[PDB]
């Protein structure tokens, strides 16, 4: 097959993507070995859904797992009556998700389970896939002529031919695996045919971070989680926290082989040490560097010029309220809190008004990185750690290192009850989630 593996694409037909997916334990060949994963559509990652604004999506999820599950349409500003974080599909049962793709939308999104208490093992076992919203922007020559690929960054650990079980330490840190895969493949080779690549990036890992760097090359960020930037932004590296997406242009400068690496990064994961007497927690330190893929540049590469502009970011109304959400940890108990509380599905924590804008100040008073995710309502990151953000674009996950405050501009869109949580999904399962009601 193609030297570069990517999930199969399912496209809307005549404005309708009607699809039945089964969540099912599936024997597969993965990274040269045989394993039984939990999959959507029989594959890992699940199929990529490619749609356009105003399309109708009609996705029937059949639960063939031995435990209940559901779907989160991560990043989609749709109704929480569709993207329902409280819905439970019992084993054997089916549920049909139907929504219209919003008109003003573009970028890389994804789907995965969101059943509180069960997310981390289900997501770790392989239940995820991408959703791409095509834009009219894709027809500008600087993007249309680029070579496009999706890179689903997700790691895995196998034990006896199945996903490795969660240990108590995994619930504290978030589980990482030793198999650091792109699109389910171990260090695939990408033999580029064009000098400009358009790479959609998805961190679908439970907890692993990807400090992305391409050897000898900068990256040109053209989209964040939920939409285009206003213009490309040159970066030397790009950190993708769990649940985040990005789109980058790569402008291949010369012939040769270049590594795409996940450079060492310390997210505050903790181990345990006994040095005489007392056993206590100790930092794991930075991750070991990982090669994600081998990128082979074509003959005499002449990259396209960059697009001068992408999408203007909407001017937002002046905000009507400021929130503060403080994140804290009880590491030895693997308990995690927002404003001193753990999630309770019966308890409404924030009440806002649709079509108003709020300022959310999210403060990480823990020692671990926490990537904060809000459903349903994409936000604009104003600043993190007192540093202004270098671009304007829609995001739905913001990473907070220890001590950092993120200031977010949150327009409230669809009415209903939804959630916000850490997207180290172990921490969500362990309480770091709250309930927002929009009326
Ligand atoms: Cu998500
Ligand atoms: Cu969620
Ligand atoms: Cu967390």
């Amino acid at each position: 097959g193609p030297s570069f593996p990517e999930p199969k694409v399912v496209r809307s037909q005549g404005g309708l993507l009607s699809l039945k997916l089964s969540a099912t334990p599936t024997p597969l060949a993965i990274a040269g070995q045989r394993a039984t994963l939990l999959t959507y559509g029989g594959s890992f990652p699940g199929p990529t859904l490619r749609v356009r604004p105003r399309d109708t999506v009609r996705l029937t999820l059949e639960n063939r797992l031995p435990e209940p599950t559901n779907l989160h349409w991560h990043g989609l500003p749709i109704s929480p009556k569709v993207d329902d974080p409280f819905l439970e599909i019992p084993p054997g049962e089916s549920w049909t998700y139907e929504f219209t793709v919003p008109k003003e939308l573009a970028g890389t999104f994804w789907y995965h389970p969101h059943l509180h208490g069960r997310v981390a093992p289900q997501l770790f076992a392989g239940l995820l896939g991408a959703l791409v919203v095509e834009s009219s922007l894709d027809a500008i020559p600087e993007l249309r002529e680029a070579e496009e690929h999706l890179l689903v960054l997700k790691d895995l650990a196998l034990q006896g031919g199945r996903p490795a079980p969660h240990t108590p330490m995994d619930w504290m840190n978030g589980k990482e695996g030793d198999l650091v895969l792109v699109n389910g493949a171990l260090r695939p080779t990408l033999v580029a045919q064009k000098a400009t690549l358009r790479l959609r990036l998805l961190n679908a890992s439970n907890a692993r971070y990807y400090r992305l760097a391409l050897q000898d090359h900068p990256l040109y960020l053209i989209a964040a989680d939920g939409g285009f930037l206003e213009e490309p932004l040159e970066v030397s590296e790009l950190l993708l926290a769990p649940g985040e997406r990005a789109e980058v242009l790569v402008r291949l400068r010369k012939e040769g082989r270049f590594l795409l690496q996940a450079l060492p990064y310390d997210r505050g994961a903790m181990g345990m040490m006994d040095m005489g007497g007392m056993a206590h927690a100790m930092p794991q330190g930075p991750s070991r560097p990982e090669t994600l893929l081998y990128l082979i540049a074509p003959k005499n590469p002449k990259p396209l010029p960059l697009p001068k502009a992408l999408s203007p970011f909407p001017t937002l109304p002046a905000p009507v309220v400021t929130r503060r959400l403080v994140l804290t940890e009880d590491m030895m108990a693997a308990r995690f809190f927002i404003n001193g509380q753990v999630f309770d599905h019966r308890r409404v924590d924030l009440k806002g008004q649709a079509q108003t804008v709020e300022v959310w100040e999210v403060e990480n008073q823990g020692d671990m990185d926490h990537p904060f995710h809000l459903h349903v309502h994409p936000f604009q990151v104003l600043s993190v750690g007192g540093r202004p953000f270098p671009y304007r674009a829609w995001k739905d996950v913001v990473n907070l290192k220890a001590g950092e405050v993120a200031r977010l501009l949150v327009p409230l869109r669809e009415k209903g009850r939804t959630v916000f949580h850490c997207h180290i999904v172990e921490h969500e399962d362990r309480g770091m989630m709250g309930v927002l009601e929009v009326g």
